[PDB]
């Protein structure tokens, strides 16, 4: 028979890591040569692997490199302008690999060219809640100086937005060994941990979702008409560089002006983590240089698209894409992902030779440039957006499928939520302890909901990877799940050596997944995912669980809104529309639900079918989000301080975000009330998408 | 048998002239009591007729209304201050008609209120070419003037848009009888010309599809968080009034200043038509001052929506909308149209109560405040946008029926011209000397195409009534037709008694169509339009039809770019990329032609379904056009400079008109080069909707 278990079989751990030492043992870095031939690679065996047509989808983008002859660097300088400690030209390549070259050395993709002077001031994690602290509680002024931030809780274009409006002239990044080194693990080769040299790159941007800087709303394809680069979108304007914590320490341990407001702020180095301005006594006459000359230049990147053509619903699309560009070697990030999205694909052909094609049509994706700011799947949607918005199903993403192997995370709309309970609880868990135990009772127990006993935790969809374009801008379903670690207060900052030259195939052989048990899980779960949304008669969403997340949110952003009373009252702040658009949108999910229950006809299957795909489109606003025009989703976007976390009715949220300083608080709340009014008209739209059509 | 020729022979003359009579014997003003009931009455009929469901859905609007107590006129005064001459505050009413109350005195809608005094220029039609001919050739300055515009040619919202962008401090509209007085026809109400003291209304908006000005985007609900006025979108901002050419001839006939610069400036009445500025010698002191008191009030505003579910594809919605709110008692405009939408119900009731259902659903709405800016329909669109987005296949308009007696005049998307040929060729023509002949040999002998012989006119679409939601921002199929006069220079300006208290159920029986033949006509033009859309089996779109038109459309661009050929040079504008995209429109549509006559299977067949009904909306770019966000249709849009008219590839054509004035010629042209790859890009993505879909 050909069925889910079939398909579930044919995956092999052995595969996978087969793949993951093919794909990792030279850097793949976005417009390279190498990239390319992988690339070439990867839609060679896609066809071999039985695909009905694998293709190449190539735009022509701005990326950003070093200058190979001109290092970018950054200085401590005496009055005389004498450069008396310099921070290092490379991270020290890892054992067997010190004779590959073209690995690219540190750098923030996108920096601007510049070689500011200044004090430092230490900004924490340069959060918007730390720099209210030091503006607003402290009373330090950033304006003109260089910041200098620790990695971890948020995006480090966020943190890079924070200080350039703060007035900051230069940003260095820098990983803690609080956020970057786990207590009583060693330091890669002998661990998983980051070394004192080691360096997360990554770029700096913020797109907001729009792709390639130069192409808003278009694809960057051979005729496009390109921005110039001073109005192109999400650039920074100061200079930006990342460091290890041997350099950092160098440039901290000198800081004087003010003692740091609380433990929260101190790392894990031998220093004071005075937050500055400038040194101490001593050392006051010196100041910090940095040397940025990077470049941006318009590259060419490529996609690779498989199609398993669908026997019954060719014209209904369920995507399952991951990136294949790496910083270096991308042991984790994100061959690991690639890897079994390789083995899928094998598996899904290997079916088809047997004679089965799934019910709608699969498309695969190896994605570009995603490490540039998402780049090569948001063309390609650009690109496709009508296909996709009449007939994408649903996209399921694929980078990274280990960053730990405690337990399953999983992050999703709603209307997948029952699909994932029910495919977990048919997988065998891999986890020690749980031998014979289906993967859903292990992730239960490891992973708890917040709000439901006996529920495993499903978090948000936010932004930080390439599911963005299909899920915030156009309102297709989407998900992802991978391995993860047990680190709650780390969960947004990567794991140790995440974008560093350390990430290779030994470690993930040797610390990660020896037996590549939790890579087999994972491909079981993203694998088992696109099965049942390509081959399940009817569609496998639930829209009653839209509703109860719906109400949960409306309570939240209330309960926000409940810290203002007096303002609530004097500017007449309701939010009964929403509670009753929520309420209408329970009422006729249920409903809904009764009749899909309840109905051999199949246009009234593929009425449902399409009342079901076009749920989550119902949640788009044509006019996005205020000052965000590709965030259009109305009931999630990224944070607007962290770019990797979901917010929920992200419009009003923003709008009352530290309303209390606004200076016209007639203005502030009256946008507030407009907020309410588009979640609330939104909820109920989509609500109605479900009534009896006629 | 249950088939078109049933529903054709089903529809009766006589029937729509009951209701023409039934719905003109007292006003319907949008937002009034009359208005409401009359809502109320068609309800209960469309229900009784036989509909599934017949729905009022309620707006609450911005409208407009002469104060009542403190009358709108127009005085010439002397140096003194007395006003020695006074326009009418009244037009005489018709006979019979003396009696009827709340008859509104003309007035230009959304007008501010103001008084302000100056002297006059004439500015023909205020058209922009007639503003280029004063300020640049004639060196008139209108700043500070009060202009005087005769009514026609263009939309008065862009005449009064005009003047204010040159300056004029208010604006005088009038009608001459160059343009609505026909040689050798008696005035209402002996014939069916403009009397002297007739005057027509309308308002004088330039929402560029925003609909209700405080909810640009949302329809205005019960809870709808609404602009203040002075953000509110479309509104003018200096005073506005339209008068009838017996007060006209008093206020031009002291003009002084400079002679017409040519005959095209010069009307019929017995004055020299000098622009001015100001009176001649003797009466240089007097001066001309409006006295505008008209308000702006939130009112609320009923469509009626009646369903007639489909039999097979219930999900699927044709739609027959026009308008019930009128000016005065409305006998042409809407009532005309209004009486056919009427008798259309009353016949697919009678073939539903025979077991009979469209394959289809039709839906058919009355639509409230068309005249105040299209604000039924376009609130109830901007309500249903997801439900229209994704299952409307066509929207056919019913507004005047007839505007002449002479042939058929049709506008409609490329995708419905062979629907339009076919249908005509089968319906008898009503038209004296061609008894016995078709409707499609009559019309096509009288109103020859430009380029195909043996074929006849069809025009584009724009703006100016109900169907521009659906087609210039949801992408949804349009058409309309109604019969016309002779007169091809008055094709943009109404037939005489437009938007006049004059418009009466006399006018239609005694002078347009005493048989009500060519009602008849109309109403099996687009009732058989509505039929064939809600019961063909596939589809009655050609896109082959769309591919020839994106050719002439990319010529003619082309052709106006070429008249700089030095700057396309110096810029390098090519239209190779457009030109591309046309050819591979062709070529992919011919191929999906093929298909569509070559392919039992219900998948396939609405999945090519799916293909023709989504292929208009793959011309909506989701960004709109620049600076008006509700325009997202990139082949047509109303013209910028005259709302009634279609303009193709708007974006282009605005981003070359007048390009030779403006003071960046680097930063104009790389505009017009943007908008090439804008709109190549949307032809070839609209293109590949029709390939195969995997
Ligand atoms: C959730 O679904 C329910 C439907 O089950 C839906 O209820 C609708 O609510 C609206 C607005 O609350 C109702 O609107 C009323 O309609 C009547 C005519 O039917 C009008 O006469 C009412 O207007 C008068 O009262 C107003 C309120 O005080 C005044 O402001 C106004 O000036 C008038 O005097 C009013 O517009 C509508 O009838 C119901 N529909 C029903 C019950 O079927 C509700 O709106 C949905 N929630 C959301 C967020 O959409
Ligand atoms: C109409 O449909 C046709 C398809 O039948 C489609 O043709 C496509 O045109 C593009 C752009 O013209 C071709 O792009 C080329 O792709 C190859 C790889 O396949 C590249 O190597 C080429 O790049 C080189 O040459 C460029 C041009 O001089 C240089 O700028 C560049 O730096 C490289 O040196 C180039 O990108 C594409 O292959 C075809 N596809 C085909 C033939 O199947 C055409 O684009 C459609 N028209 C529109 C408006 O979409
Ligand atoms: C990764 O695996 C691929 C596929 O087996 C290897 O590419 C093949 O290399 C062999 C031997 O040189 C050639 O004969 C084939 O033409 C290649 N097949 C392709 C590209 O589809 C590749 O060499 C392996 N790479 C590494 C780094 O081990
Ligand atoms: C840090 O790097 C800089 C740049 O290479 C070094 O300063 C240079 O030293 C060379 C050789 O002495 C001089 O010719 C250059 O003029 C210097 N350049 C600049 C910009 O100062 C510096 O010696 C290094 N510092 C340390 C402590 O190693
Ligand atoms: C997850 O599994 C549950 C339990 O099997 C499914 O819910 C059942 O679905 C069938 C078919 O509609 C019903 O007859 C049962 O009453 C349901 N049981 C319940 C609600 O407890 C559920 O549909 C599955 N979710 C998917 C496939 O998305
Ligand atoms: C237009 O026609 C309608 C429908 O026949 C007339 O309304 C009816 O009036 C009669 C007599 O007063 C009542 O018994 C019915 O209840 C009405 N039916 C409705 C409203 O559905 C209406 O009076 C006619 N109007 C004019 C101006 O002739
Ligand atoms: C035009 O209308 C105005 C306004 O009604 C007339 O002027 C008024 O005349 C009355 C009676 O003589 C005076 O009490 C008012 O003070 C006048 N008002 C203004 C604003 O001037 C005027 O007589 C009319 N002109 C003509 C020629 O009929
Ligand atoms: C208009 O009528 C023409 C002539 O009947 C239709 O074209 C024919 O359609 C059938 C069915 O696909 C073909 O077998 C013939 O070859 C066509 N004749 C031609 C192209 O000359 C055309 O389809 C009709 N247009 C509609 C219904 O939109
Ligand atoms: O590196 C990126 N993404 C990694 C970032 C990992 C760090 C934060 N992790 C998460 O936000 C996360 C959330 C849910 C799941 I299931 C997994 C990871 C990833 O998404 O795997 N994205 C970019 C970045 O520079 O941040 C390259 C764009
Ligand atoms: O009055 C309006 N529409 C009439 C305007 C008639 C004058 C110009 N006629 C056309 O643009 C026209 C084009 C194609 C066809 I088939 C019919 C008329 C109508 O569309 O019947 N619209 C508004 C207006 O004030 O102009 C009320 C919004
Ligand atoms: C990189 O630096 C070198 C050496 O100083 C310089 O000649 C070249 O212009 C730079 N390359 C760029 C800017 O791409
Ligand atoms: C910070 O410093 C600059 C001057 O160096 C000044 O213009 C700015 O206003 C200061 N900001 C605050 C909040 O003190
Ligand atoms: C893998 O799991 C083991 C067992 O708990 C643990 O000791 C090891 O550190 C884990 N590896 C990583 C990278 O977390
Ligand atoms: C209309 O004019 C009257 C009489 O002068 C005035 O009292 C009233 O305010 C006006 N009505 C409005 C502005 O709605
Ligand atoms: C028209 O008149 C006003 C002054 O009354 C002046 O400001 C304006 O520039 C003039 N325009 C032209 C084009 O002469
Ligand atoms: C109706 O047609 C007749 C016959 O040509 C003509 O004399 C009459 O003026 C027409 N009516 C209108 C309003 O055009
Ligand atoms: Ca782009
Ligand atoms: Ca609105
Ligand atoms: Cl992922
Ligand atoms: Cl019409
Ligand atoms: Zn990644
Ligand atoms: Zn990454
Ligand atoms: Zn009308
Ligand atoms: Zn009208």
């Amino acid at each position: 028979k050909h069925n889910m278990k079939a398909f579930l079989d044919e995956l092999k751990a052995e595969n996978i890591k087969k793949f993951l030492y093919n794909f990792t043992q030279i850097p793949h870095l976005a417009g390279t040569e190498q990239n390319f031939q992988l690339a070439k690679q990867i839609q060679s065996q896609w066809k071999e692997f039985g695909l009905d047509s694998v293709e190449l989808a190539h735009y022509d983008v701005l990326l950003s490199y070093p200058n190979k002859t001109h290092p970018n660097y950054i200085s401590i300088i005496n009055e005389d302008g004498n450069e008396i400690f310099n921070t290092s030209l490379f991270e020290p390549p890892p054992p067997g690999y010190e004779n590959v070259s073209d690995i690219v050395p540190p750098f923030s993709a996108f920096s601007p060219q510049g070689m500011p002077e200044g004090d430092l001031v230490y900004v924490n994690y340069a959060r918007t809640e730390d720099f209210f602290k030091l503006e607003r509680d402290m009373k330090i002024n950033c304006s003109g100086k260089i910041v200098i931030a620790r990695y971890g809780k948020v995006f480090r274009g966020n943190k890079v937005k924070n200080a350039q409006l703060a007035g900051a002239k230069g940003v260095i990044l820098y990983s803690d060994p609080a956020d970057y080194f786990a207590p009583g693990v060693k330091s890669y080769p002998d661990g998983w941990n980051l070394p004192g040299g080691g360096v997360q790159r990554g770029n700096i941007l913020n797109l907001n979702g729009a792709g390639d800087p130069l192409t808003p709303g278009y694809p960057a394809n051979e005729y496009a008409y390109r921005r110039g680069i001073a109005e192109a979108v999400g650039l920074p304007s100061i200079p930006v560089h990342p460091i290890g914590y041997y350099d950092a320490q160098k440039l901290l341990e000198k800081m004087g002006g003010s003692a740091p407001p609380d433990s929260s702020w101190r790392g894990s180095l031998k220093v004071p983590y005075n937050v500055g301005p400038g040194f101490t006594g001593n050392f006051s006459t010196q100041k910090v240089k940095m040397h940025i000359h990077s470049t941006n230049e318009v590259t060419r990147i490529y996609n690779v698209i498989g199609t398993l053509r669908g026997a019954v619903e060719p014209d209904r699309y369920v995507i399952l894409g991951g990136h294949r560009d790496s910083w270096v070697f991308g042991g984790i990030d994100p061959q690991s992902g690639a890897a079994v999205v390789h083995e899928i694909v094998r598996s899904f052909g290997t079916l088809k030779k047997e004679g089965w094609r799934p019910r709608r049509t699969i498309l695969f994706a190896s994605w570009d440039a995603e490490e540039f700011g998402l780049l090569g799947s948001t063309e390609w949607a650009e690109e496709n957006s009508r296909l996709l918005q009449e007939r994408g199903v649903a996209y399921i993403n694929a980078d990274s499928s280990i960053e730990g192997n405690y337990t399953l995370r999983v992050d999703c709309t709603p209307l997948m939520y029952s699909l994932v309970h029910n495919l977990t609880k048919e997988l065998k868990s891999p986890d020690e302890g749980f031998e014979g135990k289906s993967l859903y009772e292990s992730w239960t127990k490891k992973s708890p909901s917040p709000e439901f006993s006996g529920m495993p935790r499903i978090s948000k969809l936010g932004s930080g990877n390439d599911f963005e374009v299909f899920f915030q801008r156009l309102g297709i379903a989407s998900g992802r799940a991978r391995y993860t670690k047990n680190w709650e207060t780390n969960k947004f900052s990567g794991y140790p050596l995440y974008h560093s030259v350390y990430e290779t195939y030994e470690l993930v052989e040797k610390f990660y997944d020896p037996m590549f048990k939790y890579h087999l899980t994972v491909a079981q779960v993203r694998g088992g995912m696109v099965f049942e949304l390509a081959n399940s008669i009817v569609l496998p969403f639930d829209c009653r669980d839209y509703a109860v997340v719906l109400r949960k949110y409306a309570d939240k952003i209330y309960s926000i809104s409940m810290k203002h009373p007096q303002e609530m009252k004097t500017y007449s702040v309701s939010f009964d529309s929403l509670f009753s658009a929520v309420k209408n949108f329970t009422e006729i999910a249920s409903k809904f639900s009764e009749r899909l229950q309840d109905f051999s006809n199949p246009i009234v299957l593929r009425m449902m079918n399409d009342q079901l795909m076009f749920l989550e489109r119902a949640f788009i606003d044509p006019l996005g989000l205020p000052d965000r025009p590709f965030y259009r989703h109305v009931i999630y976007a990224p944070s607007s301080h962290n770019k990797y976390a979901g917010e929920s009715f992200p419009g009003i949220y923003d709008a009352l975000f530290d309303i209390e300083s606004k200076v016209d608080p007639s203005k502030a709340w009256g946008e507030v009330k407009r907020q309410i009014y588009v979640a609330a008209f939104t909820v109920q739209a989509a609500a109605e998408t479900l009534s009896e059509v006629a």
